[PDB]
């Protein structure tokens, strides 16, 4: 077969799952792409340059997870699609040898949910896209934070910006922080009983965090990121297959094996 190289850069990435689901795409895919894809982990050092070890590895496509997302935006030559909005790339393809960037977080978290507003905790590269795409569906939608970081961007979408957790009822409390992560809560225990108690539903990106078994141990409802780590990975797919692939038929396969 002609060979194609392929990776997602983060740090850390060794409990990325996303090389199991792609690989698994590739192998099975192969007679319909006329290629052989291959996909691998890479640990980029902080210091580094995303699109310039793109280029050095002769990748022809990849992922960006944390911390990257917002760096990869920066950097792409071209940015497609939803990514325009959510200032953050987490999907890389070489196309026409310019370094294309999109953004399948939005439509895999959408796709995710089986809601009138939300509350989205954090300001990196998920929590950018997922406010986009739930200001988009014409939700109410709240931020919260630490610091005053990543203010603008969420108050051009036209959300509700906090730094102190706000006195509100919502749909949805969305934990996308890298808490989870390092096991830890991203809030205090009791506001978010607060939250929880009056919440639809608990959703934590990470794929039993600490935030999920609090939600589990007050009976509220509770998703973890899993869903939207398949759906998203299955719309990357359909771009690393120049769109020959529906993500429809890379979701089956991905799924089966995770």
């Amino acid at each position: 077969m002609k060979l194609k190289s392929f990776g997602v850069f983060g740090n850390p990435i060794k409990h990325s799952k996303s090389p199991l689901i792609h690989n698994a795409c590739f192998l099975t895919f192969q007679k319909e792409l006329r290629f052989l894809g291959h996909y691998h982990p890479i640990l980029l050092p902080l210091e580094s340059h995303i699109k310039s070890e793109f280029l050095h590895l002769g990748l022809s496509g990849a992922n960006v997870t944390l911390p990257f997302k917002e760096r990869a935006f920066q950097v792409c030559d071209k940015i497609k699609g939803i990514a325009l909005e959510c200032g953050a790339v987490n999907t890389l393809v070489l196309e026409n040898d310019e370094l294309v960037g999109y953004n399948t977080d939005a439509l895999g978290f959408y796709l995710s949910l089986k809601y009138q507003n939300a509350l989205i905790l954090g300001a990196g590269g998920s929590a950018k896209a997922l406010a986009c795409e739930l200001k988009k569906q014409g939700l109410q939608v709240s931020v919260l934070n630490r610091s005053s970081r990543g203010l603008d961007f969420f108050q051009r979408l036209g959300c509700d910006c906090f730094m102190e957790p706000p006195k509100s009822a919502f749909d949805l409390i969305i934990n996308a922080t890298s808490a989870s992560l390092h096991n830890e809560l991203p809030l205090n225990k009791e506001v978010l009983k607060g939250y929880f108690k009056e919440g639809k539903l608990a959703y934590d990106l990470a794929y039993l965090t600490p935030f999920l078994s609090l939600a589990k141990e007050l009976k509220t409802p509770f998703q973890d990121g899993k869903d939207m780590l398949i759906y998203q990975a299955a719309l990357s797919f359909e771009k690393f297959s120049a769109s020959q692939i529906p993500y429809s038929k890379a979701f089956e396969v991905m799924r089966s094996v995770f």
